[PDB]
This record gives structure tokens, sequence and C-alpha cells, in this order.
């Protein structure tokens, strides 16, 4: 049956939680919501609780309040976030106007476990296998996360790694010198083509230089220095790729740079790894096309102590037809209700 609720004032807003869920105590904000930490009474687990604000305040929000839901439903994969429960204080579609999500509390992210410093090889490649064996999983789903980045990859004491934040930024937070841009493939950086999962695969590429390093691979203080930082690594492009920049005043721009050779990867990454180096070099491609992918990237040999090609899981089928869709804001509300009241916990 329906659990008993109780209200508390936390983030400038009224929370009705379950009574399970207890020691309510503010972390911070996420994908479209605050989030509240907790000790799970049933579970024994601390988790994180997020309220969604305004989840169905005009179309856009209430799709995207579907899609999230939609979204961690799916996600049943040891590197992936999942939803350990979904809840609304409401009795009927009536009154439906409040979603939480809940998932695991993470201790720490990337951000925290980088601290301006270098990893051991064996760090990196415990924790770029993880990031990858999960990217295996939501691409075989046909999920592309689009926006990867140490902020949201959380580990706990173990290291044990977890993908936050997949298939959901403003121009003014993805402006000047800021994190937020850093780890974008250029092609979606700036426009150049309708993109697929590797673009995913470029930020792996950035992120584990930044762990290999301790420094960030393309800091650029804004779209265009970003970009040349990039093509001096890799070489401006070649006639093939110009071709599939679909984007006329883009392709045009590109053509207007000096043109500079790829450069040695053992060069710029001294005292690394060689398999390292190579996988980068596999992995920072500027033609997405050529990049590696998730599943031929677990087989690379940097990862040979890791791999194991019957415990790295496929997805089951997700469909996404509704992104397609057209509907009206009681409909998507309608639609995200039945997903709430359907779900069914995890083991
Ligand atoms: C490292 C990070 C921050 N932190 N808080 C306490 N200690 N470290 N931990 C953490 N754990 C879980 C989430 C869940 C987050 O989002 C959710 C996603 C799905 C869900 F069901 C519930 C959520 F709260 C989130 O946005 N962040 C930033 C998180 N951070």
């Amino acid at each position: 049956e329906r659990p008993t609720f109780y209200r508390q004032e936390l983030n400038k807003t009224i929370w009705e939680v379950p009574e399970r869920y207890q020691n309510l105590s503010p972390v911070g904000s996420g994908a479209y919501g605050s989030v509240c930490a907790a000790f799970d009474t049933k579970t024994g687990l601390r988790v994180a609780v997020k309220k969604l604000s305004r989840p169905f305040q005009s179309i856009i929000h209430a799709k995207r309040t579907y899609r999230e839901l939609r979204l961690l439903k799916h996600m049943k994969h040891e590197n992936v976030i999942g939803l350990l429960d979904v809840f609304t204080p409401a009795r009927s579609l009536e009154e439906f106007n409040d979603v939480y999500l809940v998932t695991h509390l993470m201790g720490a992210d990337l951000n925290n476990i980088v601290k301006c410093q270098k990893l051991t090889d064996d760090h990196v490649q415990f924790l770029i296998y993880q990031i990858l064996r999960g990217l295996k999983y939501i691409h075989s789903a046909d999920i592309i996360h689009r926006d990867l980045k140490p902020s949201n990859l959380a580990v706990n004491e173990d290291c044990e790694l977890k993908i936050l934040d997949f298939g959901l930024h403003t121009d003014d937070e993805m402006t000047g010198y800021v994190a937020t841009r850093w780890y974008r493939a250029p092609e979606i950086m700036l426009n150049w083509m309708h993109y697929n999962q590797t673009v995913d695969i470029w930020s792996v590429g950035c992120i584990m230089a930044e762990l290999l390093t301790g420094r960030t691979l393309f800091p650029g203080t804004d779209h265009i220095d970003q970009l040349k930082l990039i093509l001096r690594l890799v070489g401006t492009p070649g006639a093939e790729l110009l071709k599939k920049i679909s984007s006329e005043s883009a392709r045009n721009y590109i053509q207007s740079l000096t043109q500079m050779p790829k450069m040695n990867f053992a060069n710029v990454f001294i005292g690394a790894n060689p398999l390292a180096v190579d996988l980068l070099e596999k992995m920072l491609v500027l033609d997405s096309d050529k990049r590696i992918t998730a599943a031929q990237a677990l087989a690379h040999a940097y990862f040979a102590q890791y791999h194991d090609p019957d415990d790295e899981p496929v997805a089951d089928p997700y469909d996404q037809s509704f992104e397609s869709r057209d509907l009206l804001i009681d409909e998507w509300k309608s639609l995200t209700y039945d997903e709430v009241i359907s779900f069914v916990p995890p083991p």
C-alpha cells in the first residue's frame, strides 16, 4: 500500500517524503532539481533524493521530466546511476505535481579525486575501464550521455564508479574558461554535424589525459581558444572530414586556419604507459567516424587486467519513440504518472 509521508522545509521548498527516509540534509543541486542526502531505514543505505523543480511548468519541462524518469528506470548496470525509488505524495493524477527521485549517495566525484595531482597508472586503468564498461551499456541502448565530465563521474571509497546525468546546459554556462565545455567533442561544441555516441569517447579521452597528468587537456578560455588547443594536438581536419561538416559556415571557418600536423602523443604525455598513449591516440581522433568505440576500447591491451568479455553486459532495448512525439503538458504529465506508479524497486 501507500506509505505514510511527512513534511519538512529544506531547499526553500516543502519536501514531503515517506517515513522510511530519515535525516534529510541538503547536498547541492542536480540536473533540473536539488539533492538531499538521507538515510533509507528500509535498505540501510545512504541515499540521494532529488526533488525536481517545476517538473510540469511547460511542454519542455514536462517532456524533460518524462525523459529523465524513463532514462533512470531503464538503467540497471553497476557503473551507471540507477533508480532505487521514485515517489509522489499525490494520491491521483489530478493531484500529481511533484516528482522525487532516489539513488545511491556517492562519496566523491572525479574532481575530488584528481585534486591537481597525478593518479597511478593502475588507478587510471580501473577508473577508465569502469567508465567504458558503463558507456558500452548506455550506448547499446542507443543512449548518448552528451556531457561526460569529472563532476558527473562519482566514486565510493573502493573507487567503484558510477556515471551520472546521461541522456539529458545553456549558452551562458558554456561561455568562457569553464569546465562545462572542456570535455566536449569539437563537433558538438561548434555544431558541425548531426552527432552520435562517439562524442562521449572524446570526453573519455579528455578525462583519461587529465587523470594521467593531473591537468585539464583542453582548458580553453572560450570556444575558439579551445578549438585551437584541440587542433594543435590532433592536427587540423583533412578534406575527408571537411566534407562531413554539413554546416557551411563552420566548415568555412575551419579552412581559414593555418594547417597543423597531429602532434606526437608520446612527447605530450611524457612518462605515460605506452599503451595509455596508444589508447588516447585512438580516442582523440578528430573525425568521429574513426574514433574507437566503447566496446572496442574495452578490448584494448591497456585494460588487459580488468577486461572480461563475459562481464561487460549490454542493455535491454530502450524505446525512445517518445522523443519525436508532440504532446500537451497534461499528456506528458500522465505518461510520467504511469511511470511513477508502475515502478518496481531493485533487488
Ligand atoms: C559525489 C556526489 C556529491 N556528494 N554528496 C555527498 N558527498 N558527495 N555524490 C552524489 N551522489 C548522488 C547524486 C545524485 C544526483 O542526482 C540524482 C540522480 C538520480 C536520482 F534518482 C537521484 C539523484 F539525487 C546528483 O545530481 N548528484 C550530484 C549526486 N552526487
